[PDB]
């Protein structure tokens, strides 16, 4: 049943093929910027098109080396590495790495997955290639830009229950690394997610080197200069749900939010938020993740986060994106610290929006002096200073039940009601709410 080919050229005749079984031969493939052009390998982008359905394609032991300029090649469009378009497909085990760090000529994603009840497993990606380089989002992530971008995104999934399992995904470029755009039932398990951090304080110390960031006296895109003492990651969400986007099923063209997402047993480590599923719809869903060092833990908006852990070096494990947030179901282990604690946020939870189950757990005995549980008030995370995002911050929380397993301090903002607090201790509980509860428990 199974075709193997020797060759990329052979290969991609097979892409446009129905009910195929075909493995590339191990070896190492390698796309350079002599690949792309009229009769060349790779005359259009996606450079690997699948519109075929209820195929497989096996590529154990197989280095796919992507040359960065490749991004180029394509005049000022979208190059997209891997797209399905079909059905009901499997590509499993394939080593893709962009070489170099040559920034796409507009943008780039390395895998859509469009189609339905398509998977993806054991890949090995590694995502370089984009502009601006050593800022995260500070000068902009979308339309409006201080620093205009080229940004260059792992793997965005769309389509109907489209599924990614058992991959390492690797970015050291500007752009998420995980995301989803109008995917109903998307499925995440088993992955091992990965960026890089940099400190603002490092950022600022481009100051009279005449760096991009220099050229604009660091105003960022949130209103203000770019303050000292926080950590980003140089990539965007680690796992990240839109409430847009454009995906085709069928021959049809789709345009909805992302809904009923679920992530299983999926490593996070120094992106800018771990899961953050707040916008998509539906049923929402999280089980055994491990979030490391990221700018942010776990923000679904409602739904389920069971059994899951991140640190708080960084930022908060646990934070409500609006005061709409209501039926937010958490069990969230605060980790021992993967490196130096360097959280400007000074908060290890923000809390609102109204009627959530949450419990907290740690080991933890050295407790930062900065650090705290927050039931409303005025998060000081880096882009919600003075107004920026205004519906993320300074919002109300009630009928909510807090369970501090752990030894970090609580603060009951004057905007917090009916909050029903258990703690180990309760002499670090400061309450300035309304008609909260205050009861002490056994460690």
């Amino acid at each position: 049943q199974t075709t193997t080919v020797y060759s990329l050229e052979d290969l991609l005749p097979y892409l446009k093929q129905d009910n195929v079984d075909v493995k590339l031969a191990p070896g190492t493939y390698n796309v350079n910027g002599f690949d792309v052009g009229e009769d060349r390998l790779f005359s259009t982008t996606p450079l690997f098109l699948f519109e075929g359905s209820n195929s497989t394609y096996d590529f154990t032991d197989v280095k796919l080396n992507i040359n960065t300029v490749v991004l180029t090649k394509f005049g000022n469009n979208e190059v997209n590495e891997i797209q399905i378009l079909g059905n009901n497909n499997v590509l499993k085990n394939l080593k893709l790495e962009d070489i170099g760090t040559t920034a796409p000529s507009n943008r780039a994603q390395s895998i859509v997955i469009d189609g339905r009840d398509n998977r993806i497993e054991g890949f090995h990606l590694t995502i370089r290639g984009s502009y601006p380089y050593g800022y995260g989002d500070a000068f902009g992530k979308g339309g409006g830009s201080v620093i205009n971008h080229r940004k260059h995104s792992g793997v965005l999934i769309r389509g109907l229950r489209n599924h990614l399992k058992d991959c390492t995904i690797i970015s050291r470029s500007y752009g998420h690394i995980v995301f989803m755009q109008a995917a109903s039932y998307p499925t995440v398990e088993g992955c091992y997610i990965e960026g890089e951090m940099r400190s603002t304080d490092d950022m600022l110390a481009e100051e009279g080197t005449g760096s991009p960031a220099d050229k604009v006296d660091f105003m960022t895109v949130w209103g203000y200069k770019l303050p000292a003492g926080y950590m980003m990651s140089l990539q965007e969400g680690g796992i990240r749900a839109f409430n847009a986007g454009t995906t085709y099923i069928d021959g049809v063209e789709i345009q909805r939010a992302t809904d009923n997402p679920t992530v299983l047993n999926c490593t996070i480590k120094n992106a800018r938020t771990g899961v953050t599923l707040a916008h998509a719809n539906g049923t929402k869903y999280v089980e055994g993740c491990t979030v490391l060092g990221c700018e942010n833990g776990y923000s679904i908006g409602s739904g389920t986060v069971v059994n899951c852990g991140a640190d708080a070096i960084y930022g908060p494990v646990f934070k409500n994106t609006y005061g709409s947030d209501k039926g937010y179901n958490a069990d969230i282990t605060i980790l021992p610290p993967s490196d130096a604690y360097y959280n400007g946020h000074d908060a290890v939870a923000y809390i609102g929006g109204s009627n959530h189950n949450l419990t907290f757990r740690s080991e933890i005995t050295e407790i930062p002096s900065n650090l705290k549980i927050m039931v409303s008030g005025d998060l000081q995370g880096l882009r919600v200073l003075h107004g920026s995002n205004p519906s993320q911050n300074n919002f109300a929380g009630t009928n909510i039940v807090l369970r501090n397993l752990t030894n970090f301090p609580v603060d009951l903002h004057s905007d917090s009601s009916n909050i029903t607090v258990t703690s180990c201790d309760t002499d670090n509980i400061t309450d300035n709410g309304t008609n909260n509860s205050i009861e002490a428990i056994d460690c």
